[PDB]
């Protein structure tokens, strides 16, 4: 409800894709380019506060190459956006998530997902 209703549009649509709230001001006035390895933790909830999905209970970073389509839309829109040491709120409608397929049992049909992203490092 917060981010859904303060969340900065960070979609170029400006269809609410993607809506943002910084949690913690990162470090670097850096953010990654499109093909850097990027470092994060996060956690997921669906939209009855149910988790889905947190690297945090391995507690390992999750890492991928930025705008490669390694990741949801939310995710390559999103962490482009994010410095350093930065926490961040992301509220994704499923055009930006896992859409009419959803991820299933875990994740519903046209299910908007919530994140809270950590970039932890990210290196060209």
């Amino acid at each position: 409800a917060t981010v859904a209703e303060q969340g900065e549009d960070i979609t170029s649509k400006k269809d609410r894709g993607v809506l943002k709230i910084v949690k913690r001001v990162g470090n670097g006035e850096e953010t990654p380019m499109i093909g850097d390895k990027v470092y994060v933790h996060y956690k997921g909830k669906l939209s009855n506060g149910k988790k889905f999905d947190s690297s945090h209970d391995r507690n390992e970073p999750f890492v991928f190459s930025l705008g490669k389509g390694q990741v949801i839309k939310a995710w390559d829109i999103g962490v482009a956006t994010m410095k350093k040491g930065e926490i961040c709120h992301l509220l994704c409608k499923p055009e930006y998530a896992y859409g009419s397929a959803g991820s299933l049992p875990k994740i519903p049909s046209n299910a908007t997902l919530f994140f809270e992203i950590e970039l932890l490092d990210f290196k060209g």
